[PDB]
């Protein structure tokens, strides 16, 4: 009864609460190595993370899954130390994320799915360290090379049990076609969580794909940029609208579908400049925002704290056990 | 006198024989760490490297030019290795190519600079190593970022004297748009390459760029898809002229008083990851001499049409050297 981290294999009671869309880094490969500098240095970002990750432990959480593909620059060394000197279990990731170079993009579904299981059976790099979820990406209506992407998720997979989590374009109801392209390769809806699902209001949608017994990734809860480049990335949605739909999901009766996250960070190279001080300011709690804000916010509305507790802990453990 | 290569600093009558324009392998940054099996194995990829550095080093050649960027996957490590174990100078890049990432793209000019900067000035990674040529490229009319990587180029260029090497559409005679770029940076035509240049038969594009004191890089020569009409992908990437065609662009310019601004080069590689799959086998079939094929094919082929030695080691050794030097 085993998952993999970045410090090795875990029983499944040893991940307790659970943040199952997070990120050490947003980057892109070999960027951190090449260029530290833009971080300050790379002492100055696992510094920085190591607190970040003990704020989160302090409030209750245990486990994150770093969602950081190659192409989002998942640096596993990083993770790994990152991760000791904060005492909070990390799970790496494979997959591709929507900036893959030519190398990776001009490639087939089967050398695809050759790489991903490459990470997850034999290690990422020369680490040994074992992805444990496998990371897509569509914005919008999957290009040829997504669809290949998604093939080969669903192939690594059914051949590992490792599940799937993908970054969705939720207001082009990408979810849809993602559920489409899984279940045509056999893949099992419970062995997928469709993320970024939070910033729709569409219920109807969200409920749709919860009954098809896929897991409804509930993430981008603190991105909020209410009072340019932040606006367009975070959104004009309030917390509390997005944390709603926890509830709204809940009342519908599929508690153990849902997986809840910050999708945060502590560098950001892949965006404009100034962005991690924008996002700072905007959510000091970062990675703390989920059992901080939002747990409270759910208790008052009138959320048991035992479904609370089936959400953070027994849902992410039955999502991420290899099956 | 003192330029860098990835075992340190060497002197200018160390390189001799230099290949301006090559690559140990063509890839994308940080793929050949995360997928090593798509060459074999990064042992198979090391070795194939060190053999065809051996075979070209007996040939003639001391020192390549490895101007392979962040963005093709540039291994300073395994540069090292290779260049050690064959006992051929090798220098590094810095700049970019035409496949940067996020994290790349989205950066200020001021910003490219420093990082060009850091990979000359303090070194490349963690390892030390320091850049002696900075790699930049266009396909066509640049986009707005090229003319970014071009301006940042030409100021991390001024600043420590180290030269610029291109990638072209000959075709599309993009060496005028970054020529261009460069000089309104205040950048001196003698410090830049515009590589890729024997793609194209247009002489008055070439002997205008040449006699403004542009470096002319005639490094695609064994670049042929002749016979292999077929393949649609190696037909796009190496062309449907013969190596004579390509190395008759070398007598061409010597011909017109032009000795001084020639680059010649093979633009090989050991290991390929950024195009199709095959490409790799199908080049080496075209080319079974690999980066040997200057001294071997293309030496005696200029000798035996006229064209005097000491012009050829001119090329050869005197011009990658006036080059390659900081100033
Ligand atoms: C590094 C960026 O990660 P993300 O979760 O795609 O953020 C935007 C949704
Ligand atoms: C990866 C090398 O790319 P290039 O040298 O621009 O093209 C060679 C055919
Ligand atoms: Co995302
Ligand atoms: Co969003
Ligand atoms: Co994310
Ligand atoms: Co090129
Ligand atoms: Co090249």
């Amino acid at each position: 009864d085993r998952i993999n981290t970045v410090r090795g294999p875990i029983t499944i009671s040893e991940a307790g609460f659970t943040l199952t869309h997070e990120h050490i880094c947003g980057s892109s490969a070999g960027f951190l190595r090449a260029w530290p500098e833009f971080f300050g240095s790379r002492k100055a970002l696992a510094e920085k993370a190591v607190r970040g990750l003990r704020r989160a432990r302090a409030a209750g959480v245990r486990t994150i899954v770093d969602v950081s593909t190659f192409d989002i620059g998942r640096d596993v060394s990083l993770l790994a130390e990152v991760s000791r000197a904060a005492d909070v279990h990390i799970v790496a990731a494979t997959g591709l994320w929507f900036d893959p170079p030519l190398s990776m993009r001009l490639r087939s579904v089967e050398e695809l799915t050759q790489f991903f299981l490459r990470e997850i059976q034999y290690g990422i790099e020369d680490t040994g360290i074992r992805a444990g979820i496998i990371k897509v990406a569509t914005t919008g209506k999957a290009t040829p090379f997504q669809e290949l992407v998604l093939r080969a998720a669903a192939r690594a997979s059914l051949a590992t049990g490792v599940p799937v989590t993908t970054h969705t374009a939720a207001s082009q109801r990408d979810g849809e076609q993602q559920a489409a392209i899984f279940e045509s390769e056999g893949l099992s809806p419970s062995r997928v969580c469709i993320g970024h699902s939070d910033d729709t209001d569409d219920l109807s949608y969200l409920t749709a794909l919860a009954a098809r017994g896929y897991l409804i990734g509930l993430d981008h809860i603190p991105h909020s940029a209410i009072g340019a480049s932040a606006s367009a990335l975070l959104g004009n949605r309030s917390w509390q609208t997005r944390a709603l739909l926890i509830k709204a999901l809940i009342d519908q009766g599929y508690m153990k579908q849902i997986l809840v996250s910050n999708d945060w960070l502590f560098g950001f190279s892949s965006y404009v400049t100034n962005i991690m001080d924008v996002m700072d300011r905007v959510n000091p709690d970062g990675m703390a925002f989920i059992p901080l804000r939002v747990i409270p916010f759910l208790r008052e509305k009138g959320v048991p704290q035992e479904t609370l507790a089936g959400i953070t802990v027994t849902n992410p453990a039955r999502f991420l056990s290899p099956t």
